C-alpha cells in the first residue's frame, strides 16, 4: 500500500548518515508513476530536485533541495519477488549522490 511504501521511505532514509543531508530539506514521496519521457517502457523511480541556477531577478535556493521517489513508478516495475526495501534503498541514495554532486558543484 502507499501508506506502507511512505513508512518504508522514512524508515530507510533515518538510516542514512545525517552529515549526508546537509543541504537537503528532504525526501518527497508522490503516489503517481512517472515514465522517463520519451524512451518508453522505462519508468523513472525517483529524482532529485535541484533548484538550479539563479535568474536575473533572484536565486531558487529557497525552494530547497529534495529527492521525490515516484510510487507509481514502482508498482509499474514490481513483479514478482520484487524487493521493496533494497529497490527504495538504492533509489534514494542513488538521489542523495546527485544531491552531493550538486552541492560540490557551487561550492
Amino acid at each position: 500500500t502507499y501508506e506502507a511504501f511512505v513508512e518504508l521511505v522514512e524508515r530507510l532514509w533515518e538510516e542514512v548518515p545525517e552529515d549526508f543531508k546537509r543541504g537537503l530539506q528532504g525526501v518527497h514521496v508522490f503516489p503517481e508513476a512517472k515514465p522517463e519521457p520519451g524512451l518508453e517502457g522505462v519508468w523513472r523511480l525517483g529524482e532529485y530536485l535541484d533548484p538550479g541556477p539563479p535568474s536575473a531577478f533572484g536565486g531558487f535556493e529557497d525552494l530547497g533541495r529534495h529527492i521525490a521517489l515516484y510510487y507509481g513508478s514502482f508498482l509499474e516495475v514490481a513483479g514478482e519477488g520484487f524487493d521493496w526495501e533494497a529497490e527504495v534503498w538504492e533509489t534514494m541514495l542513488h538521489e542523495l549522490r546527485h544531491h552531493l554532486e550538486s552541492l560540490a558543484g557551487r561550492d
